[PDB]
RNA sequence: UUUGCUUUUUAACAGCCACCCUGGAAUCAGUUUAGCUGGAGAUAGGGUUAGCUGGCUGGUAGAGCACCUU
């Protein structure tokens, strides 16, 4: 709830790509800062990220409360799994 | 009264005509008679597949049918 604050500053500064596919997109990629799953998650889906996630090393990752709270906590009506933040003025990336 | 009625048909069999990729959605969009569908990936663009008692050729005009003349 530290990061409930946190998160919604990221989104007007910086960028973020919501949603499983994008998520594993960047981590191929190697530009995902740090991956958010929420805890509603499919449990065989967050395995497959958090295996990518180490292999991508700076994957790193973190929990949430759950699913239909994390699109609401981006500010979307829609509701989301996965996040991957690409890069703003709060580092969520270092404390976390 | 360019009129009213009857005939003008094609068999089984055989060949051919939901899901994936790109992509990333709020000023929410697509959609049914009705509701539902969508970052657990929508619209759109391009594919793959299912099908009926659908279309075309073969079967098949030699048959069947309606008439006419030695």
């Amino acid at each position: 709830e530290g990061i409930n604050s946190r998160l919604q500053l990221v989104m007007k500064s910086g960028k973020v790509n919501l949603g499983c596919k994008t998520a594993i997109h960047a981590l191929r990629t190697g530009k995902a800062k740090l991956i958010i799953i929420s805890n509603n998650c499919p449990a065989l889906r967050k395995s497959e990220i958090e295996y990518y996630a180490m292999l991508s090393k700076c994957g790193v990752h973190h929990y949430h409360g759950d699913n239909n709270e994390l699109g609401t906590a981006c500010g979307k009506l829609f509701r989301v799994s996965c996040l991957a933040v690409t890069d703003g003025d709060s580092d969520i990336i270092r404390s976390v």
